[PDB]
């Protein structure tokens, strides 16, 4: 048996340098969304409160879920948009002045 043709195998690094690195910053964080959602549900029913069953959900949305779950910061300032649109002025207005008193011991008799 002849005429055989070989690839360039391996190119294993000669020089060592292999180097490793942690890959926890990412996976965490989107592996734990798929569990513990449905779980956290699971075992807080388990405690003795009732919410919405579980429903199928779309990745934005679990990122979105995510993104409230770290914000700690519950900015307040989400009423401020809002405000934007109150801060009611003027609803306890008069535009009515007062009466004084033109009294001067006046007499319509009988009563």
């Amino acid at each position: 048996i002849k005429l055989e043709k070989i690839e360039p195998p391996h190119y294993n690094h000669h020089w060592v340098r292999p180097l490793f690195l942690n890959y926890a910053y990412y996976l965490y964080e989107y592996r734990k969304n798929y569990y513990n959602d449905v779980i956290d549900y699971l075992n807080q029913r388990e405690k003795g409160i009732f919410r919405e069953p579980p429903r199928a959900q779309e990745w934005a949305e679990r990122a979105m879920r995510t993104y409230d779950e770290k914000n700690t910061d519950k900015s307040f300032k989400r009423s401020a948009d809002m405000k934007y649109i109150i801060n009611m002025r003027h609803e306890p207005r008069y535009y009515s002045y007062h009466t004084r008193a033109y009294y001067s011991l006046k007499y319509q008799k009988i009563l």
